[PDB]
């Protein structure tokens, strides 16, 4: 057994963190986000500074099941766990916030959003800077899901690109 609601470690350093990325870790807390998160597999993550002084996250996948290319941007707000991102929605409105993040080692984010409609969905994203297993953000991460009531068709770990005839 388990709880917790969620919480965000203060004192983030972009300096450290923005920049090229590799998936090894992936989570949703939406109901319909999940059906197409069972189809995302392993591609190429970055983040750079936004042309408005901001930062940029830029996705793109080619071949294997499905091919991705896209890219949000974020912005922080008051604290330095806590930012937002116009995403896909309309009027583009997203928040994340760092749960913990570790120097050198590995990068964790939660994305929820949270507007009129009361869609209230949560995502927990997993940067690996070196392309290995870590037991801290391995466990940080997988038990912070349970105070995040994630989904375990949500969860998306370096999934295997092994789709072939998918060009
Ligand atoms: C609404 C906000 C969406 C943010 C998406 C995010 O910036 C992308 C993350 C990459 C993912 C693959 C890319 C796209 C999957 C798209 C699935 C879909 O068609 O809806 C996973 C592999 O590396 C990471 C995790």
């Amino acid at each position: 057994g388990s709880q917790g609601h969620d919480t965000v470690q203060p004192n983030f350093q972009q300096d450290k963190f923005l920049g090229r990325w590799y998936s090894a870790g992936l989570a949703s807390n939406s109901s319909w986000f999940r059906e197409k998160k069972a189809v995302l597999y392993m591609c190429k993550t970055v983040v750079a500074p936004s042309t408005e002084g901001g930062l940029n996250l830029t996705s793109t996948f080619l071949r294997k099941n499905q091919a991705e290319t896209k890219i949000m941007v974020l912005q922080p707000a008051g604290a330095p766990g806590h930012y937002t991102y116009s995403s896909p929605h309309s009027g583009s409105i997203h928040s994340v916030s760092v749960v913990e993040a570790n120097y050198d080692e590995y990068a964790l984010l939660f994305s929820r959003g949270t507007k009129g409609p009361g869609q209230d969905f949560r995502m927990a994203t997993l940067y690996s800077r070196t392309q290995t297993l870590k037991d801290e953000l391995k466990e940080k991460f997988t038990t912070f899901s349970k105070a995040q009531g994630l989904t375990e068709e949500d969860i998306v770990f370096l999934p295997q690109p092994d789709k072939a005839i998918q060009e």
